[PDB]
């Protein structure tokens, strides 16, 4: 409808594929050549689905800060034919809090869904499903079941992948260049 929409469409047509793992289907971040970013709670194997073909993983790391504490973000590199644009100069290089965010999902059940979530919040720490996690983005939306590993975006910055909500909020972990140098 506007620029923000317009700045995310760009990044789900080009930059997301479905993922598969046995806890279920995410929308998931492709960052640059064969990386790309999902939830850790999507416990990713050897094997996962890649709009809906079998993908063997090449490498799989969980994010966790230098205290040792949980950041939700896995980085997958996939044995897939084909390289993603790179979208490296879009992550931020520090913490920060953002107007303006669109939450974009593309998944079976939710197909082509784009949310104007508004203002978000550097959240800091938040005890995610009885986990202690850190560089949390808060946003006063009530998302759903399903939204995991959905792109929140501003205007020329993709700022984090959903993680969470409580029925009120919804809850991102950050994306911050540094992961993906
Ligand atoms: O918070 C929500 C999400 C959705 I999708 C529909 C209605 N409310």
């Amino acid at each position: 409808m506007g620029p923000g929409f317009d700045f995310a469409q760009a990044i789900m047509k080009k930059n997301t594929v479905i993922a598969r793992t046995e806890k279920g289907e995410f929308t998931m971040l492709g960052v640059y050549d064969r990386v790309a970013v999902i939830p850790t709670h999507a416990s990713v194997g050897e094997i996962i689905y890649i709009n809906d073909v079998e993908t063997r993983v090449l490498d799989a790391c969980a994010l966790r800060d230098l205290t040792d504490t949980n950041l939700e973000i896995t980085i997958v590199k996939l044995d897939r034919n084909q390289k993603f644009r790179d979208i490296r100069h879009f992550l931020p290089r520090c913490e920060d809090d953002y107007n303006d965010a669109v939450l974009s999902v593309h998944t079976s059940k939710f197909p082509n869904m784009y949310i104007p979530v508004g203002q978000v919040t550097n959240y800091g720490f938040l005890n995610l499903g009885g986990t202690p996690t850190h560089r949390i983005l808060m946003y006063n939306f009530p998302t759903r079941a399903g939204q995991c590993g959905g792109v929140v975006t501003t205007t020329g910055k993709v700022i984090g992948i959903h993680v969470g909500g409580n029925g009120a909020q919804g809850f991102a972990a950050m994306l911050l260049h540094s992961y993906f140098t």
